[PDB]
């Protein structure tokens, strides 16, 4: 019941706050009656197994917000014993170090996962995320993954296989190039897909089709570099059909330069030229 030093508690509200503290540990006498716990703009450089296991458990804790506590480690079962953990945002962290084990018939309770901005200063970053997520396979309740801001160059096709509980997905301002060898085909239940502010230069056929199929799917391409060439016809038909496309108006040409600024939707076939 009391409340840490340094930290704010609301038991009405089952809220703890110890944020921009410089904070360098999880504190070990947090209230058991803790929901919603931030702990943000600290120091905390690692987080080790079991950084949250009490006794008795913080059995109610439901949302932790680690975002921007200079995290640069977090080793395997740092989140054990948090059996109501349905929402974990680890944003502005420069995740060096992220065990495979991090997060892991006994699935971990977890449904919302924020994770962008985890890409520390210049083994595959991205390769090292992957494996996090599918450990174990763990993450089955998956519902939403926000992975934006991170300097991905794929897509990652294993996420798509093997999270099929995810409903939203966020690829935003990563530096993704192609959708080529990635196939959208079987995505019943995605409802949003982020890739704004990527490097998508054209969607073709086999793309666009596979999104075409999906009942729920809205998709976000605003802010990527464009070619219209004849390459785009595809595309730009689609784009004149297609309901899935939020903000469909506002995506625009990047090249070639005399079709700099054109809006796609506006586009005909004597603009489209190679
Ligand atoms: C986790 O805590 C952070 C830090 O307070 C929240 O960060 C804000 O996020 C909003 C929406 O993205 C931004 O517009 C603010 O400017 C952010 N502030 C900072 C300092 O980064 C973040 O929303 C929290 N997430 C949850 C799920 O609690
Ligand atoms: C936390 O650390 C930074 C860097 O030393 C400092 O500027 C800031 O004042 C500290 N925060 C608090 C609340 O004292
Ligand atoms: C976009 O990504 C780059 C690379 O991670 C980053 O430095 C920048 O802050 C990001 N933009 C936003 C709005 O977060
Ligand atoms: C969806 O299709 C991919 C191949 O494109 C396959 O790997 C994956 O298992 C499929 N998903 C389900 C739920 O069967
Ligand atoms: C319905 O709308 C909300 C808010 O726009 C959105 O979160 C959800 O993904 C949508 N659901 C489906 C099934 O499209």
């Amino acid at each position: 019941d009391q409340c840490p030093a340094l930290c704010e508690c609301s038991e009405a509200a089952r809220t703890v706050k110890c944020v921009n503290r410089n904070l360098t540990e999880v504190p070990t006498d947090l209230p058991a009656y803790v929901r919603n716990l931030f702990l943000t703009g600290n120091q905390l450089a690692v987080l080790p197994a079991g950084a949250f296991a009490r006794r008795p458990p913080l059995a109610e804790l439901a949302a932790l917000n680690l975002s921007g506590s200079r995290l640069d480690e977090v080793r395997a079962g740092a989140f054990e014993h948090l059996p109501s953990l349905r929402q974990l945002d680890l944003s502005h962290n420069p995740l060096a170090d992220l065990s495979p084990f991090a997060f892991s018939s006994a699935p971990s309770p977890l449904v919302e996962l924020i994770l962008n901005h985890i890409v520390p200063p210049e083994r595959s970053f991205e390769g090292m995320v992957v494996a996090a997520l599918l450990a174990g396979r763990a993450l089955q309740g998956l519902r939403r993954l926000e992975l934006a801001s991170n300097h991905f160059l794929y897509l990652p096709r294993d996420v798509l296989a093997q999270l099929p509980s995810l409903r939203h997905l966020d690829l935003s301002n990563n530096s993704l190039v192609s959708l080529t060898y990635v196939s959208f085909r079987n995505l019943t239940h995605l409802e949003s897909l982020h890739l704004e502010d990527n490097a998508l230069k054209v969607l073709h056929n086999g793309t666009l089709a596979e999104l075409q199929g999906l009942p729920h799917i809205r998709v976000f391409l605003d802010n990527n570099p464009w070619v219209c060439d004849c390459h785009m016809a595809d595309m730009v038909t689609w784009l004149k059909e297609t309901e899935v496309v939020q903000g469909k108006d506002r995506l625009t040409c990047a090249y070639p330069e005399k079709m700099r600024n054109r809006v796609l939707l506006e586009l005909n076939s004597a603009d489209l030229d190679c």
